[PDB]
């Protein structure tokens, strides 16, 4: 079976309880995770250890909190007490865990399931070939010996409009923001990097990225996490918002792909 779970954010106990609910069995089943494995919840260390141990039985995409963790690890960004990352950062296997984490994808595609996953979704300004190329470029920089330089370069809110002519720092920053920070778009598809409200509470003319028809969403289902204030609802057919805010006292959500059946684990907080 295929299971897709939204942002775990260090909620190790809820993750394991949910997987036990569905009798997740590596070798029979595959788990997709929308990223943001770490921060806020208390068990980022256990989450990373477990997810790494799954190997080919897990298909991860990296989220913005995963990237921020790597930046803290590399000395690029300051550790925020609220993230609760110190046990992971101080772990004897931190190097092993985080060198594995930075090699993971930004984008997962399954052609037989006609299914695409990224942390924040797929901007309507991208077709599938462009999404693939951009994921490959940023994955290449993250997996390289020089990844701290890219992690430093990734911070920024501009540019917010895609063009194939984008180059250099702006190109990487846009790609990173599109895959890991996107929520709202302007009518022309341009990213808004400030509003984090629910769609009903956003200022006009902002619309959810998935409310703007895009070539990928026309041919593929898209699963994503990231946008907890969406509460996993209000999405069109074919769009699966799996982040129901577990670390915030919401729930952890698991979707089984074969029957589109949902399983939910209440937050322990
Ligand atoms: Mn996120
Ligand atoms: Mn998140």
């Amino acid at each position: 079976a295929t299971y897709l779970i939204g942002d775990v954010h260090g909620c190790y106990d809820e993750l394991i309880a949910l997987l036990h609910k569905v009798e997740f069995t590596p070798g029979k089943d595959t788990l997709w995770l929308t990223g943001d494995l770490v921060a806020r919840g208390p068990g980022s260390l256990d989450v990373l250890r477990y997810v790494k141990s799954l190997g080919d039985s897990v298909r991860l995409v990296l989220g913005n909190h995963d990237l921020h963790l790597l930046a803290v690890f590399a000395g690029i960004s300051r550790n925020k007490p609220k993230d609760r990352l110190t046990p992971l950062l101080e772990a004897p296997d931190a190097d092993e865990l985080l060198n594995w984490l930075r090699r993971q994808p930004l984008l997962q595609i399954d052609e037989e399931k006609k299914l695409v996953m990224a942390h924040a979704g797929i901007t309507p300004q991208w077709d599938l070939q462009t999404a693939k190329e951009c994921a490959r470029d940023v994955e290449a920089v993250l997996s390289s010996d020089s990844y701290p330089f890219f992690l430093d370069a990734m911070y920024g809110d501009m540019p917010n409009n895609w063009s194939p002519e984008l180059r250099g720092l702006g190109r990487l920053r846009f790609i990173t923001n599109a895959f890991t920070r996107m929520r709202f778009c302007f009518p022309n598809g341009q990213l808004d990097m400030y509003s984090k409200e629910s769609p009903e509470e956003a200022p006009a003319p902002l619309k959810p990225w998935f409310a703007i028809p895009g070539p990928v969403a026309e041919e593929y289902s898209i699963a994503f996490g990231h946008w907890a204030s969406l509460e996993g609802k209000g999405t069109p057919e074919g769009i699966y918002a799996l982040d129901t805010g577990c670390c915030w006292g919401g729930t952890l959500t698991c979707l089984r792909w074969e029957d589109k059946q949902y399983f939910v684990q209440p937050s322990n907080r």
